[PDB]
């Protein structure tokens, strides 16, 4: 097709390997780039980790109010939020905010343990119907993004279904699918990537993610007004282990993905 062409172009001029997955709702078809390939996900498993977090709360009603510590033996590489809660608490919906919006990475493995493990973040993804997504470490080692590597990784296709029933689907109930697509909306991180690259009165919510060998990740849910949804998966990996972050890739890739 026309679309897979231009995909096609712009990953070579890129020097990376592009996966692209976009599913438009109204006939309910798919565009798709590489779209049954593995790609390192990064910090776009922090989308699996809040909602299953989220899906806890449909029986613990209680659950986001929850404190938890946040204690210095806690802090990784990158902590923009729980580095201000040190030595005292912070709730599972702060977390979860911090996870989404400004990718805190203690955040992330505060709702990991909260899971009982990252065996516990792959459990509801397959409870929803992902067979693909598999978490395998704690931040920050899931970001090592090594070829070849199948640890921490997923497809575009079953990221975007995935994705579309987190947010649009019924596989977490109202409140809870109102508060993922609500904290989608709040994202700080993706102003570079497939926010950059779609129409600006388009309203977006989106997880960004990035790692070694270039690796540059987003995940976004699209509401162009009057329009019937969209979900759309960008992911992007790069030979070099020291390369440097693409977002414009992602920019360019929706940009492309848009236009149809
Ligand atoms: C997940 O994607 C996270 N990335 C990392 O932990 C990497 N070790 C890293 C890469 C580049 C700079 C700092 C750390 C966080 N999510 C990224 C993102 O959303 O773009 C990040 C750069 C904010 S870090």
């Amino acid at each position: 097709s026309a679309v897979q062409q231009k995909l096609a172009a712009l990953e070579k001029s890129s020097g990376g390997r592009l996966g692209v997955a976009l599913i438009d709702t109204a006939d309910n078809t798919q565009v798709l780039y590489r779209g049954d390939e593995r790609f390192p996900m990064c910090s776009t498993s922090k989308v699996m980790a809040a909602a299953a977090v989220l899906k806890q709360s449909e029986t613990q009603k209680q659950l986001l109010n929850q404190p938890v510590e946040i204690k210095p033996a806690d802090l990784v590489n990158y902590n923009p939020i729980a580095e201000k809660h040190v030595n005292g608490t912070m709730t599972l919906a702060e977390l979860s905010a911090a996870a989404l919006q400004y990718s805190d990475n203690t955040a992330m493995n505060k709702l990991i343990a909260q899971l009982g493990g990252p065996g516990g973040v792959t459990a509801f993804a397959r409870a929803i119907g992902d067979e693909t997504f598999r978490l395998d470490r704690t931040a920050p080692t899931l970001n090592t993004a090594i070829p070849g590597d199948p640890r921490d990784t997923t497809t575009p296709r079953a990221m975007a279904q995935t994705l579309r029933q987190l947010t649009l689907g019924h596989a977490l109930g109202e409140t809870q699918r109102a508060q993922l697509v609500t904290w989608l909306k709040g994202n700080t991180t993706g102003a570079a990537s497939i926010r950059a690259g779609l129409p600006t009165s388009w309203t977006v919510g989106d997880k960004t993610g990035s790692g070694d060998y270039g690796t540059t990740n987003d995940i976004a849910v699209i509401w162009p007004q009057g329009r019937a949804p969209l979900v759309l998966v960008t992911y992007f990996t790069q030979p070099q282990q020291n390369a440097e972050s693409r977002r414009d890739v992602l920019a360019s890739a929706a940009r492309i993905i848009a236009e149809g």
